[PDB]
Parts: C-alpha cells; structure tokens; sequence
C-alpha cells in the first residue's frame, strides 16, 4: 500500500516520498512504465515491473506489515502477494536511496510525452 | 487523461499541477478521497466523485480533446464519457483556480495524515 511504500521511501531516503517521487521521471508516480530518465527513474521502473508479478494483492491499497529493524526494512509475512509486494516496495525504497546521488530535480515535476515505450518488464 | 487534466490545471491556475496538486489534502492526488481540508481539496473531492459517476471510459488514461479558447477550457466533442471526463477535469481545474487564494502548502506533499475518510460521492 502507498502508505507503507511512501513510509519505506521516507525511512530509506529521508525524503518526502510524494514530493521527491510522486512525479519523477517516467516511472516514479502516476501512470505506467516508461523509458527511465536515470537510475532513480529506473528504480521505479523496476518497481512497477515487480508490481506486475503480483496477482491477488493490490499494491496501491493493500496494507501489509513490515518493521524498521536496525534501519533496515523487514516485512513480516503477510502471505504470498502481500509479502512480495512489500519486497517490491522495500526494493524500490532502497533503490531510490542508493540513487539519491544522481537524483535530479528537473525530473521532479512531471511530463510524460518524452516518456517513450517501456521495454517489457 | 491525466495529461489533459494536469494541463487544464496548469492553464487555469498557472501552477505546476503535480507539484501543487499531486499530493494535496485528502483528495488532491493519489487514489482515494477523504474529508476535504479546504476548498482546494474539496475541489479534487468533487472531481473524484465526478470520475466515479463516469462510465464507459477511463479517466486516468483516456485521452480526449479540449482546447483553450479565450482563456477558457472548451471540451471537444470526443464522445459522451470522454466529454463528461473532460468536463470533470475542466470543473476541477476551474475550482482549483477559484480556490488559489485559500491554497495552503501545509497540505501539500501531504502524506494523507489524518484524512478522515471517504464520504459517499
Ligand atoms: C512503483 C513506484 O516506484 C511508485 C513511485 C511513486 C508513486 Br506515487 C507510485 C509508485
Ligand atoms: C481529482 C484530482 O483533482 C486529482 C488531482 C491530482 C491527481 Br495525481 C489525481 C486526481
């Protein structure tokens, strides 16, 4: 669920999720996958692809449990889809953090036209 | 679609739609709707309800035609759902613009903290 996704991003990056990622490049935010602008955008690209692997669970709103253990994201079990949904979220949060160095604000506000077809996930 | 929408919003309000509305209050932005925090938020509220009454087309992805004439959003003919969609969008753009004076960043990059809940659209 968006609420834990955002929270994980906050915990990992220390950044306001909605704002830094809400509309970022072609993949971070509303809509679907697009050709990534940079490493950050990629994270979200991979994240949406991860979201496809899911069936059963609803990523946008399905709640799941996870804890912040030693500044690490750890979700407890929730069941198949929910758990791997968390892992999707955890992955993107870490990925956004790992890529803060190339984070580029010009990609922060949003425009999609430039977002060419995305390769198969 | 959201392009038509963000764009109408930019034309009417002059503000970056994602930045100013992408996450605002309980209704401006991502997924669900809640207890309108101010006129602005309420605008997105009505808008979502407007989206929900819609049938036959997809408000997020469905493209439609409209033009900016005499600084007014004129919904192109398209089809009834697309047209309705366009009117939903035009209506929210205008409303956001109409409530720019009461717009408070406080609610921007809002995490959906203590947003009451959905009140039947
Ligand atoms: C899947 C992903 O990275 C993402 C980022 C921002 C928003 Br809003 C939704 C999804
Ligand atoms: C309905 C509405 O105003 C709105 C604004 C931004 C986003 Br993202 C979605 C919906």
């Amino acid at each position: 669920s968006l609420f834990e996704l955002g929270k994980m991003i906050l915990q990992e990056t220390g950044k306001n999720p909605a704002k830094s990622y809400g509309a970022y490049g072609c993949n971070c935010g509303v809509l679907g996958r697009g050709k990534p602008k940079d490493a950050t955008d990629r994270c979200c690209y991979v994240h949406k692809c991860c979201y496809k692997k899911l069936t059963g669970c609803d990523p946008k709103k399905d709640r799941y449990s996870y804890s912040w253990k030693d500044k690490t994201i750890v979700c407890g079990e929730n069941n198949p889809c929910l758990k791997e949904l968390c892992e999707c979220d955890k992955a993107v949060a870490i990925c956004l953090r790992e890529n803060l160095g190339t984070y580029n604000k010009k990609y922060r506000y949003h425009l999609k036209p430039f977002c060419k077809k995305a390769d198969p996930c």
